[PDB]
């Protein structure tokens, strides 16, 4: 196009254009104030319309990266606020832009964003809506500089609905809060998920990623031919590779381009794309990536014709090991949407191992006639972890269930930070909440998604603050080994029980007047220091105590005179349990 800006403005819309320019500049100039940024958006939007009016207007033919950089090099305090980043302005565009990508801060030092009161929030949102969103949109961006922009916009649009609906309600907070937490968590997960995909692209390699996508894709579009999926795995790989490079616009077009190919090849890909394809440039990619799996053929043979029996298995496999193995994954995944992607790589890594062995045999066929046999236990184990856990969760409530997990893990690795356990057990604990709601069909996949972040997130904390060679192994190991590795952890025997401290176990009436969360976070934080002091406790010697506490509260919060009750009663509880747990 004669004018990069004229185009992006025209098919995004003025509204979407400004939100996107804001986030863009908010991720770079993270230290400037809101008024300052609003400055740019308006300076830029005014310039843009210039270009829409005349594609040949002054400076409209300049590239975005160029225009973007110029504006970046426009800030007066650039050199004294961003220091090095300012040295980027002394470079020619191709490098400049590249220098600006490197001089960005992943984790800045801004304070945590504090959720105001539903009243002041709803008020503010009402008074000056636009600013209310753009500002906090500004606030999210500057804290998550790498978070893909458009997606951040989708959360914005959502957050906006959260208010539109709830602020005009009766028991507002009862409507908004259990939406903000959902939107928060949800965005914290989206942030961790794209941060990992890239972490995966470097440590593990191009091949490994490709393996991943052939599976998730044929699992998604199971009616595509192998060649059609390969095309996509290839186009997709480019995408993540560039997007993981940082450049937003480069990343954006790769995504746009690909979605164009997919929409002009629906008949060749899925039938579930009518909708998504019918949307405007902004939604397509997003929409598609979220579309449901198409239904499979139904007649579909059995993977035994081409991978076990049939002559020339080794002949085919040896000609192009990967294309072959890819064809295994393809054929295997498409007949199993119910499978966790990583479980499919496990099966395939097996089959692989097998051929490298059996195709170097006297009578091959005989050597691997027993291969699909080795798949049942690999499949079973993860399936049976779900049963057991969801069964357990149908039994106890989410909370009562998050405490089983708490004790479970506190005994697995007592060394880990107490606050880290509560959090893990909680986040981990939720997972069963919104996965065990799905029937078998969607479960296992479900878990792999959430469990993947909850685990990486856990590794990172352990990365920065190592604490157990064991979680380092599980965290250092391969993706296919990660999750199972963790389920392998056994109760720690070498552990030496944390010596006692009544302060850690002493409770004041303030608990009576605490927000449920706080109350739970508080019961659980102790339940842990409890397992950490008296680890050799039976869920028997342990289900107790927890009960003498259940009413220990009812006995001091209902009381006319708390304060002291939480002292005289307290001494009695601690004492009763000092002995109970010999
Ligand atoms: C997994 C995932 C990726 N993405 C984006 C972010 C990634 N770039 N970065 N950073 C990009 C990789 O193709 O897709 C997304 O918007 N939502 C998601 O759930
Ligand atoms: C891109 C997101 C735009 C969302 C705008 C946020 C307005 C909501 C107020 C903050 C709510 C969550 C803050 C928090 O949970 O700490
Ligand atoms: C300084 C000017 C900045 C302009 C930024 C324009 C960003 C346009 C993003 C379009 C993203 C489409 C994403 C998609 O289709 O998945
Ligand atoms: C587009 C080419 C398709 C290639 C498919 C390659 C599949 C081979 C990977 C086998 C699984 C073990 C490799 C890994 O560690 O992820
Ligand atoms: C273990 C100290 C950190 C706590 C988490 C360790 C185990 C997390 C693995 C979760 C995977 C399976 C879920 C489960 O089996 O309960
Ligand atoms: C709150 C209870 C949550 C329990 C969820 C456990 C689900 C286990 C998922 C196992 C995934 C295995 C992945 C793999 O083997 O590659
Ligand atoms: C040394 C003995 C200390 C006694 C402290 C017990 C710890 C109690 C944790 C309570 C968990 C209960 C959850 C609930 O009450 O619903
Ligand atoms: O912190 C949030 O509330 C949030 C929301 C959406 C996306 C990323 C986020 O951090
Ligand atoms: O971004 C896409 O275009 C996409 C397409 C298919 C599957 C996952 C995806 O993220």
């Amino acid at each position: 196009h004669k004018s990069e800006v004229a185009h992006r403005f025209k098919d995004l819309g003025e509204e979407n254009f400004k939100a996107l320019v804001l986030i863009a500049f908010a991720q770079y100039l993270q230290q400037c104030p809101f008024e300052d940024h609003v400055k740019l958006v308006n300076e830029v939007t005014e310039f843009a319309k210039t270009c829409v009016a005349d594609e040949s207007a002054e400076n409209c033919d300049k590239s975005l990266h160029t225009l973007f950089g110029d504006k970046l090099c426009t800030v007066a305090t650039l050199r004294e606020t961003y220091g090095e980043m300012a040295d980027c302005c002394a470079k020619q565009e191709p490098e400049r832009n590249e220098c600006f990508l490197q001089h960005k801060d992943d984790n800045p030092n801004l304070p945590r964003l504090v959720r105001p009161e539903v009243d002041v929030m709803c008020t503010a949102f009402h008074d000056n809506e636009e600013t209310f969103l753009k500002k906090y949109l500004y606030e999210i961006a500057r804290r998550h500089p790498y978070f893909y922009a458009p997606e951040l916009l989708f959360f914005a649009k959502r957050y906006k609905a959260a208010f539109t609906e709830c602020c005009q309600a009766a028991d507002k907070a009862a409507c908004l809060l259990p939406k903000l937490d959902e939107l928060r968590d949800e965005g914290k997960a989206s942030s961790a998920k794209q941060r990992l995909k890239c972490a995966s692209l470097q440590k593990f390699g191009e091949r490994a990623f490709k393996a991943w996508a052939v599976a998730r894709l044929s699992q998604r579009f199971p009616k595509a031919e192998f060649a059609e999926v390969s095309k996509l795995v290839t186009d997709l790989t480019k995408v993540h590779t560039e997007c993981c490079h940082g450049d937003l616009l480069e990343c954006a077009d790769d995504r746009a381009d690909l979605a164009k190919y997919i929409c002009e090849n629906q008949d060749s890909i899925s039938s579930k794309l009518k909708e998504c394809c019918e949307k405007p440039l902004l939604e397509k990619s997003h929409c598609i990536a979220e579309v449901e799996n198409d239904e499979m053929p139904a007649d579909l043979p059995s993977l035994a014709a081409d991978f076990v029996e049939s002559k020339d298995v080794c002949k085919n496999y040896a000609e192009a090991k990967d294309v072959f193995l890819g064809m295994f994954l393809y054929e295997y995944a498409r007949r199993h949407p119910d499978y966790s992607v990583v479980l499919l790589l496990r099966l395939a890594k097996t089959y692989e191992t097998t051929l490298e062995k059996c195709c170097a045999a006297a009578d091959p066929h005989e050597c691997y006639a027993k291969v699909f046999d080795e798949f049942k236990p690999l499949v079973e184990e993860p399936q049976n972890l779900i049963k057991q856990n969801c069964e357990l969760f149908e039994q106890l409530g989410e909370y009562k269930f998050q405490n089983a997990l708490l004790v479970r893990y506190t005994k697995k690795v007592p060394q880990v930070s107490t606050p880290t356990l509560v959090e893990v057990s909680r986040n981990l604990g939720k997972v069963g909440s919104k996965c065990c709601k799905h029937p078998e069909a969607k479960r296992m996949p479900c878990a792999e998604d959430y469990l993947s972040v909850v685990l990486n997130q856990l590794c990172v904390l352990h990365e920065k603050t190592p604490v157990s060679d064991r979680v380092t192994k599980c965290c250092t190991e391969s993706l296919v080994n990660r999750r199972p590795c963790f389920s392998a952890l056994e109760v720690d025997e070498t552990y030496v029980p944390k010596e006692f401290n009544a302060e850690t176990f002493t409770f004041h009436a303030d608990i009576c007047t605490l927000s449920e969360k706080e109350r739970q976070i508080k019961k659980q934080t102790a339940l842990v220091e409890l397992v950490k002091h008296k680890p050799k406790a039976t869920k028997e010697q342990l289900k107790a105590v927890m009960d003498d506490f259940a009413a220990f509260v009812e006995k001091c919060c209902k009381a006319d005179d708390k304060e002291t009750c939480f002292a005289e009663e307290g001494k009695k509880l601690v004492a009763a349990s000092q002995a109970a747990l010999g």
